[PDB]
């Protein structure tokens, strides 16, 4: 029976047999006052503190959010939907510790992605007990507010200042600073890690001064704040806050009145209108995201990046080989998970309309021009592959590569990887390739579980990834030093070396997507 | 190994087995089949071409190294045999430029480009294709050992072909 | 010493650890141990470092051994705090008496109960901590003796004796490898034979006798001390490496055994300065000079002898790998000790 | 000065020591002495430094000299705190009067009683401390005069006079 006392009270955990060993899980420890009522839309507040013993023996509620109902009964999509009740009262974190209680363990803190509109730390692919069993690190993850309830902004106004969910992430990192040594953790060795919006989040904590002393290093999976979906301009943010006001009949004249009104609507009604705060939208819409609030984020982050203002420490950044594929079956004419989606040229053109809504005609032709001159005009899946590349390179790959270059230029070691293994168990079709989100399970160690139908080659890839990640976290270098592994070079502006992750040989290459990111990065931002 | 390494101490032969047969992982049935082709390629052709080029580049001259990895759509030998010995020749000579002849589009394109790199080397001492936005072919140096891969899709700059294997053929084996 | 030494006149801010064989291994692990990081300033490593193959026990073998011990003292239990509670009742002699057998084959260099990765003194495999630069940053002086491996041959290798000259045969050498490399694939063992027995030339009778001492020195002490020092120097700090090659005029073991393991210690401690004691002039001189280099390292982080026109001791760098030879005649700067042999121990062997 | 100079308007954080001949030697040893390390910022050395051959006395000669002094003032004892206790009774003039003879030959540049390695102000031979970089790290200004040695010749070298031009011969030079 395992009780540990925290600044805020006592908590009891639960024992778990993992790979003939034991890990102790403390699931659902709260970490702020629930943000209800007068608290809805505001920065998270001090956890007040309990006598008695909190039982942290189940996952807690997920924050309120819309669910994906595009493919009901389909594991591919439904594995991302929340798997505990939704509730405004959702500010809880989990801790996983090795048994016996370690003495001064390195801490991995996961930030889930979800477009800032969705996600929960209790997904199966985010289970921290393999890491803690196998590398005897500690693993912490947090639920943070998503959608309007976490990122609604009316700037300057503390009733709705913006970035609420980013400060919930922040107050969780404070909670580990204050409390983790009690579970055996080293607060001086914390690595943040995250995927997609959770990676974007990690990147902004690197820019945020209030985070600067709550962690040591950073991992960025398929995401960084300079991605085009990751930050909302102050313009659009008020437009959206007021479009929301409109839609819930809350338009007012006093702005503390709009908020006061909005703080009365039921959850379902805010959720139900989020999708429409915006005229055209796309499968990659982020209607309520991070903003420059003068508080968490003191200036446009692209400026802060360029001018070297951010935490100086090492970063590990990566992307998957087919990032863009997963979003095509949510709206691009011709695309299906249930056939092979050979689309035509005219369909590709229509696709650009779905993905690049407004979006000058010359903008769109220039993408066509870049992506459709091939070698050669023969192959039927030419147009199908090109549209996935537009979307991967634009939305994820080129921005992760430019973050890493700008970041490495100021001095610190960075490592870049290029993940290209397709999971033997992937439920989406072949044509969709090495999809977005599908490294997560390798990073968390799921394939180490033999009982589970992954290949030998996959267990091996996983065991090695897990060791590189845990070496980065403790040592700032992601090598696997024992099993004659390919050495992972640092990424520099100049040679731009990266390491490829696959079940066969892993290689050192140079200048991923060189010709394509020259398009996205220098020319496109102009159209 | 007995057929290919006739005389050939027993320790010689085990050491080849040792080098080539510890894998990741023991699962795949064609493990042993692939390993024997590699023993024979790396020993007989690849490691010695790579060591010639290093020794030669060390004295001063520009060298270029390529790694051909396209399997001819018309190859008459079985699939498992892969990108075989002798089967670049036809690309170098231009046979796939003859449309009349049942090679893919992608193959004509690969050929036309090879032919131009070879003819640029011959006239200019540099095998670039300069017109069609082609990947630039670095010189090979002792140090980074860069090579260019030739295939119908993208051609890449890589480093240190067969590094671990030629360390075996080149430093250790000559001793057995 | 941190708490108390200033009372005896000591500077707690100037402490050098020094040690030989397992004591050197120990010094090396205090360099890796965070709890030691602030209890000393610098480190000396004589014939030893934690990456030697006998210096650290894997968690696997350790429990195997703890339970084999439990077995052997009828203490096997089911509750582990029970095995210990039991073991805490046995008389000393009984634990000692069974130590040798916690292990199926063993060898003259067995270390049945050693350091382990306990998550406390040693937070990860030390080879990883070494490679990734996690250890106290300060200067190190590392060295080995010229015939490290000889002393262990007369404890078990067929043909060997302190009481004759031990000219062994090829078949005896092969048997020797069985004693020293117990389990130990056959190809492993042939490959050692292959490396160490192709000579120039097949004539000399003590060919096989010398080769077996070299297998054992280079494997167990020399190559691992040299690789510790390279890995360590690669992160920034000054290191000095020496190669001790003086045979004590008073050595009681036979000539063929050469400059043995353990036999620098007396030079380092100053015993030959005691004239009353039957060491040569040349030996007093060697000692007085060693003592001064060691004491200069400790106080100044540089082991020079600055007064008596002495050969200057270069730092060891990955690249030139310079070392200094210690003998009664001239001491020299050389390069890349045991280059061909440690390429064998260090890159290839760990694979067999 | 550390304790009191700010009262007169001084910056204790900006102190330069300066000195000539033995005073320069002194400055140089304060650079080596840990107890001085934080009582000044920088150092000037005029015609002098502790590695000059007259600037430091070996522990050997020092006891020889202390006891030769003891002898000469009838203070030889067996208890050394007794020699000192004795010496602490002699009048000043008597110590001064015997200083010159604590030493068999001496020269115009004799330093019969100087700095020594005492384990306190000076923790090791200073030449070692110099070579091995153990001394205050700060800037130094050092200098010498063009005819340093001339002044000592008229105190003993045969042929030399302040009152004529001292053209000496080869045999005189040798005597010098
Ligand atoms: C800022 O918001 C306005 C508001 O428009 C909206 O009203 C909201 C409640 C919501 O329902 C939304 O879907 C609706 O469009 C946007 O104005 C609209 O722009 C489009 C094309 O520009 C027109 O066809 C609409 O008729 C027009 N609506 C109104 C009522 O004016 C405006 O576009 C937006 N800014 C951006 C850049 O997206
Ligand atoms: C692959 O499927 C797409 C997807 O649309 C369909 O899913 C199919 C399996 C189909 O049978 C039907 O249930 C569903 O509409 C097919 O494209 C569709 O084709 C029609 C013309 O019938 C369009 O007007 C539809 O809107 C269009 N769907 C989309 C997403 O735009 C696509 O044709 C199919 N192609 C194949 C088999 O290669
Ligand atoms: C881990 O220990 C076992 C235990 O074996 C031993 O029992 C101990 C009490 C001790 O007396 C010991 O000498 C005895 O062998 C080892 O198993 C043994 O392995 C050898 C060869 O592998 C066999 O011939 C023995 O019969 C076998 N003994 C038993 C009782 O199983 C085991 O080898 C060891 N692990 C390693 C890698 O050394
Ligand atoms: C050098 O001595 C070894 C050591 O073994 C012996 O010590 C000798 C001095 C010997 O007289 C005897 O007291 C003791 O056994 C000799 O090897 C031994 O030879 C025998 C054959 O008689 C083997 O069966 C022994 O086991 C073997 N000993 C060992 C250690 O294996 C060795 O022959 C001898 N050689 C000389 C004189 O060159
Ligand atoms: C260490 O001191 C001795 C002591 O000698 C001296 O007695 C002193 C009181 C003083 O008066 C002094 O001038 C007198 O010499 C030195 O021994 C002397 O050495 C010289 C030549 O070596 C001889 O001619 C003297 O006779 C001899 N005197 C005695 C009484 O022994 C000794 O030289 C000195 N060490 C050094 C290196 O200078
Ligand atoms: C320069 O003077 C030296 C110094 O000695 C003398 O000082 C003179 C001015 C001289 O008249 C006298 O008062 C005093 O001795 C002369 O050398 C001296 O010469 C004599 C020979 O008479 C030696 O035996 C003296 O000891 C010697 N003195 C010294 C210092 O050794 C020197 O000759 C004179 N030379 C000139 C004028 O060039
Ligand atoms: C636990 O270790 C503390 C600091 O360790 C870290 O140093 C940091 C700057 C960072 O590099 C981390 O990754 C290092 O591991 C130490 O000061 C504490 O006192 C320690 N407490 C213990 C051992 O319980
Ligand atoms: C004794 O000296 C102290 C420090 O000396 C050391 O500086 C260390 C960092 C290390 O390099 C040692 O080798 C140096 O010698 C000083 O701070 C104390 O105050 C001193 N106390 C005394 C003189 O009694
Ligand atoms: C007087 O100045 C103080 C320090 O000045 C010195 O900085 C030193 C490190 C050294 O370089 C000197 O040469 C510099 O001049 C300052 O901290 C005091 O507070 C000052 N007090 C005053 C102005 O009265
Ligand atoms: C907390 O859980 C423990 C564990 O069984 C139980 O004993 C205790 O009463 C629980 N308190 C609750 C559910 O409030
Ligand atoms: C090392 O490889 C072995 C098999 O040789 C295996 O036990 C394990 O997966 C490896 N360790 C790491 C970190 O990859
Ligand atoms: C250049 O590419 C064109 C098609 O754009 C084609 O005519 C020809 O194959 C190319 N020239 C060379 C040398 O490859
Ligand atoms: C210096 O050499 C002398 C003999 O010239 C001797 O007194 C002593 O052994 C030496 N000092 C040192 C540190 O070796
Ligand atoms: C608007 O009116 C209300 C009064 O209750 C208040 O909450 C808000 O701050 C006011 N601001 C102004 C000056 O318009
Ligand atoms: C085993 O039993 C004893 C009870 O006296 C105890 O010392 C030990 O911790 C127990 N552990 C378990 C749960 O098996
Ligand atoms: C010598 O005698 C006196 C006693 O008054 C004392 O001052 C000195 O320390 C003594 N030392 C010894 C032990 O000879
Ligand atoms: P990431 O959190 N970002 C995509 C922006 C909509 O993953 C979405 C599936
Ligand atoms: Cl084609
Ligand atoms: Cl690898
Ligand atoms: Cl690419
Ligand atoms: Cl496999
Ligand atoms: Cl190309
Ligand atoms: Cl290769
Ligand atoms: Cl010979
Ligand atoms: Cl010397
Ligand atoms: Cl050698
Ligand atoms: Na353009
Ligand atoms: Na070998």
């Amino acid at each position: 029976d395992i009780i540990i006392a925290t600044k805020n009270g006592k908590v009891r955990g639960m024992q778990l047999t993992v790979f003939g060993g034991t890990v102790t899980a403390f699931l659902g420890i709260p970490y702020a006052q629930p943000p209800l009522g007068r608290l809805r839309f505001k920065k998270p507040q001090s956890l007040t503190k309990w006598s008695d013993i909190w039982n942290a023996t189940k996952y807690a509620n997920s924050c309120c959010q819309n669910i994906d109902q595009s493919f009901p009964g389909f594991h591919g999509s439904e594995m991302w939907n929340p798997n505990t009740d939704l509730s405004e009262d959702c500010l809880y974190l989990n801790v996983w510790i090795p048994a016996p209680k370690p003495k001064n363990a390195t801490v991995l803190i996961w930030i889930y992605g979800g477009g800032f509109q969705t996600g929960t730390s209790s997904l199966h692919v985010y289970d921290g007990k393999f890491l803690a069993r196998v590398e005897r690190v500690i693993v912490v993850s947090m639920n943070y507010r998503v959608g309007a309830l976490g990122f609604l902004a009316l700037p300057g106004n503390p009733e709705a200042p913006g970035n609420m969910g980013l400060f919930d992430q922040q107050l969780a990192l404070q909670w580990v600073q204050k409390n983790i040594a009690a579970f055996g953790g080293n607060p001086k060795s914390v690595t943040l890690f995250g995927e997609s919006a959770g990676a974007a989040s990690v990147s902004l904590h690197l820019l945020s001064p209030g985070s600067h002393s709550l962690f040591t290093r950073a991992i960025l999976q398929s995401g960084s704040f300079n991605a085009p979906w990751a930050v909302t301009s102050l313009y659009e943010a008020r437009n959206r806050t007021l479009n929301l006001a409109k839609l819930t009949g809350c338009s007012r004249e006093n702005e503390t009145e709009i908020i006061k009104c909005l703080r009365n609507k039921d959850p379902q009604e805010i959720l139900l209108n989020e999708a429409f705060v915006v005229p055209y939208g796309t499968p990659l819409s982020v209607n309520f995201g991070p903003t420059v609030d003068g508080d968490f984020l003191t200036d446009m982050p692209d400026i802060l990046l360029e001018l070297g203002q951010f935490k100086k420490t090492q970063i590990l950044v990566g992307v998957n080989k087919d990032e863009g594929t997963a979003f095509l079956v949510y709206g691009a004419p011709g695309f299906s998970k249930d056939n092979n989606s050979i689309i035509t040229r005219k369909e590709f053109q229509e696709g650009l309309k779905i993905f690049f809504p407004g979006v000058s005609e010359f903008g769109k032709e220039s993408i066509l021009f870049h992506y459709t001159d091939w070698v050669d005009d023969q192959r039927p899946e030419n147009y199908r592959e090109a549209l996935g590349d537009v979307v991967g390179d634009y939305n994820f790959i080129c921005p992760a590569l430019e973050f890493t270059k700008k970041f490495s230029e100021w001095g610190n070691n960075a490592f870049f990887y290029y993940f290209e293994h397709r999971s033997s168990k992937l439920p989406w079709p072949e044509w969709m390739g090495v999809m977005h989100g599908y490294e997560i399970e390798f990073v968390f160690g799921l394939p180490l579980e033999r009982r589970d139908q992954y290949t030998k080659a996959e267990e091996i890839l996983s065991r090695s990834i897990v060791k590189r990640w845990a070496n980065f976290a403790k040592y700032g270098n992601p090598q696997e030093t024992q099993n004659n592994s390919t050495s992972w070079p640092v990424f520099k502006s100049t040679e731009q070396k990266y390491l490829t992750l696959n079940t066969e040989s892993t290689r050192i290459m140079t200048k991923l997507r060189a010709q394509q990111c020259r398009f996205w990065t220098s020319f496109f931002p102009k159209v």
